[PDB]
């Protein structure tokens, strides 16, 4: 059999990744940080799939808790003896909303427009302030949770699961990242140079980038230290995740390890805005989880490029 573990799978894109992999006949370990939510998600998905009980298994996993990470590896080893697919899907935004929550989507739309302009050769991100009566608050505690969940989480879980993934004939890791991890949006020239210097990339260099960011937001130096004007922790964490994807792909050459953007999809993180359904979003990480042997590794794929790979 093939076995897949999906993090952050009690709702959103992660839940649909579990659906789509299970439909392909892969035995899915649906994981969640909250045990009650995860057990209820498993019950719902099993009902909707209408498949036998052994097709979908639950285990608790909080990607920010080292004991939880270690325990899931012990569980997989005892129950299955290998792992074929790891999908690092869990993530948080680092932002708290005050007032009209649709301001979150105004920033997303502005950032997509900015990225398109930058990719077309423009040299700076336009300033942006929202229309509606809300604001996105970005504080240290949320930024730390964002970095620890979105960057340290995939790194630590990847590292814990290497022995089991090495026992697969086609080991696959898919990191659910974002187009907003583009270095074009990162602002900080030092960090852009470090994360972009692929030949010198190491885990220690990426850790240093994220820790310098966290010290700056702790001290209120984000503008003076040239970090992004908004979605700072999200951008930093996803850029770091993309860099770690490259590091890990080089370190584990028999694996295929890739980062993706699912597209802008209706989930709790977006207040259920965005053009894509959750099922549409999940197609992207599923595509990379099922990548044939010999395919790309170490890369970041936006939605349309991912879906065109094969
Ligand atoms: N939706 C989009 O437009 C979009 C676009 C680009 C990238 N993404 C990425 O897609 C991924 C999935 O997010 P989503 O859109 O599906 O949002 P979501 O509905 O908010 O789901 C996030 C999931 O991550 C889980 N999670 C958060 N912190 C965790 C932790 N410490 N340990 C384990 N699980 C944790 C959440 O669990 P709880 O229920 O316990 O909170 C939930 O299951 C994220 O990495 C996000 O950055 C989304
Ligand atoms: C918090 C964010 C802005 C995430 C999730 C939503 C989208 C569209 C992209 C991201 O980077």
């Amino acid at each position: 059999q093939r076995y897949a573990l999906v993090t952050g799978a009690n709702k959103g894109i992660g839940f649909e990744i579990c659906r789509q992999l299970a439909e392909k006949g892969i035995i899915v370990i649906l994981t969640s940080r909250n045990e009650k939510r995860g057990l209820e998600a498993r019950q719902k998905l099993l009902k909707e799939l209408n498949v036998s009980e052994n097709r979908l298994v639950f285990h608790q996993l909080d990607v920010t808790d080292l004991a939880s990470v270690a325990a899931v590896a012990v569980f997989i080893k005892s129950k299955f003896g290998k792992l074929d697919i790891l999908v690092n899907n869990a993530g948080v935004s680092g932002v708290e909303m005050v007032g009209d929550v649709s301001v979150f989507n105004e920033y997303i739309e502005a950032d997509f427009k900015a990225l398109q302009a930058l990719e077309a050769g423009a040299k700076e991100e336009p300033p942006f302030k929202p229309k509606a009566n809300g604001e996105m608050i970005e504080k240290f505690e949320g930024a730390k949770d964002c970095v620890v969940t979105n960057y340290y989480g995939p790194k630590r879980l990847t590292q814990a699961l290497i022995p089991l993934l090495q026992l697969s004939p086609s080991p696959r890791i898919v990191n659910v990242s974002s187009s907003f991890g583009s270095l074009l949006l990162l602002w900080n020239e030092w960090a852009k140079g470090v994360l972009g210097d692929e030949d010198r990339l190491t885990e220690e260099r990426v850790d240093e980038v994220v820790e310098v960011f966290l010290k700056d937001i702790k001290e209120g130096k984000l503008e003076e230290s040239q970090w992004p004007p908004h979605f700072a922790a999200e951008r930093v964490s996803k850029a770091a995740l993309n860099a770690y994807t490259k590091i890990a792909a080089k370190k584990y050459p028999s694996f295929r390890i890739n980062a993706i953007c699912p597209g802008y999809a209706k989930t709790d993180i977006t207040f259920h805005a965005g053009p894509l359904s959750v099922a549409e979003a999940a197609q992207v990480p599923v595509k990379l989880a099922l990548l044939p042997d010999g395919g790309p590794s170490g890369c970041f794929f936006p939605r349309d490029k991912a879906l065109a790979l094969y």
